[PDB]
């Protein structure tokens, strides 16, 4: 089954723009789920692979309301 | 391309124990990705279908530090 690294990577996968690479590099940046999922703007444009636009739209996927 | 949903649905179907018709409830009830993601134990046990282990294995899943 998955363990936790793999399911903890393949969340932040779902994230636009955002390869295994970047979801890692990711992770061990903000160093859990829920700070990779908190992180601004500005604090994503840090890592490495990351611009404004893929950024915004990171962010965009986290923060949009839910509709159906 | 994967749709604004289908991304959302995703990204909270990779949680433990967490179906496409769980993942639904929770952003149906938390309104965004992130709200479900930052939410306490105790809240994520006010949705529906959501008991407490459930609540528990999701939130450990989500503040876990990340660790290879």
């Amino acid at each position: 089954a998955l363990t936790l690294a793999e399911r903890q990577r393949l969340i932040v996968e779902g994230l636009p723009h955002v390869s295994a690479t970047l979801a890692r590099r990711l992770l061990k940046h903000f160093g859990s789920v829920e700070r990779v999922f908190t992180a601004s703007v500005a604090e994503l444009m840090k890592v490495e692979g990351i611009g404004e636009k893929i950024a915004k739209e990171i962010r965009r996927v986290i923060t949009a309301p839910y509709i159906e």
